[PDB]
């Protein structure tokens, strides 16, 4: 059941995802060595609220417990905030971001580096953008996306690095998570061909060392077995006639909004 859809529905998208895009723009000056991850929370929280007139799709959800997620370091996704969590000089953060405005959803994601970095660091968190935007690049009609999961992993591979097997992007719009999966890999599991209208998340999760990861015990938070740093990058997109058009795209991408093929 994968839905189309309609050009009003695009319409509704746009500003759902530019709303997503803006927390993540807004954000930036306060991620800063010795703030807590819990405070981050609180001032998107508030802003997304207050000043956006909307709503945080990942409060409740599930029961998850904040309004944003945010994954440091070796947290590979749903890092949850918290008040004794403080940020020092080197680390790698996620901050995914999900807003709910006249109840269609915008999912996006991206990395900071608080203070110095680490040449690792940025490293990975260089890789794993160019992994997504080379991803965004091969989006059009009638392809496959199974040859899109294989275009990022054995671009990841070839840096050296390892891409996590077991989340994906998905489906998105009135739901937060609709079909289809979107595999990050080669898998002869997918067979999927693209087509105008559908909507749908790009998210890869790429790991310093071995794929492998693990559950923590608070039954949210992931982490890479190896303990090795994790990076993520993330946009919600809308197949369009003849490419793609990027409804999260935010001031520091370097990636054209509308991407066309001919
Ligand atoms: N924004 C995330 C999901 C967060 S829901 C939570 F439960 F994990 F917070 C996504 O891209 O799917
Ligand atoms: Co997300
Ligand atoms: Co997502
Ligand atoms: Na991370």
């Amino acid at each position: 059941a994968i839905s189309i859809k309609t050009p009003e529905d695009i319409e509704k998208m746009r500003v759902a995802g530019r709303l997503a895009a803006e927390v993540l723009e807004m954000i930036e000056p306060y991620v800063k060595p010795g703030v807590s991850t819990g405070e981050l929370d609180r001032i998107c929280n508030d802003y997304i609220v207050n000043e956006q007139h909307a709503v945080s799709a990942c409060l409740g959800y599930h029961g998850y417990p904040k309004s944003v997620c945010i994954s440091i370091n070796e947290v590979v996704c749903h890092g949850i905030p918290d008040d004794a969590k403080l940020l020092k000089d080197g680390d790698i953060v996620n901050i995914d971001v999900t807003v709910i405005k006249d109840g269609f959803h915008g999912d996006t994601s991206k990395m900071f580096i608080v203070g110095k970095p680490t040449i690792m660091g940025e490293r990975l968190c260089r890789i794993t953008q160019e992994s997504l935007y080379l991803a965004l690049r091969m989006v059009k009609p009638g392809i496959n996306l199974r040859e899109i999961g294989a275009a990022i992993q054995k671009f990841v591979e070839a840096e050296g690095f390892s891409v996590v097997r077991e989340y994906c992007g998905h489906g998105i719009g009135q739901g937060f998570h609709e079909e289809p999966q979107v595999l990050h890999y080669d898998s002869r599991e997918t067979n999927v061909v693209l087509k105008p209208g559908m909507t749908f998340t790009i998210e890869p999760m790429v790991n310093a060392g071995k794929k492998e990861i693990r559950t923590m015990k608070d039954g949210w938070t992931v982490k890479t077995k190896d303990r090795s740093l994790s990076a993520q990058y993330e946009h919600t997109i809308v197949v369009t006639d003849n490419g793609c058009e990027i409804l999260t795209l935010r001031k520091d991408d370097t990636i054209p909004a509308i991407i066309s093929h001919d």
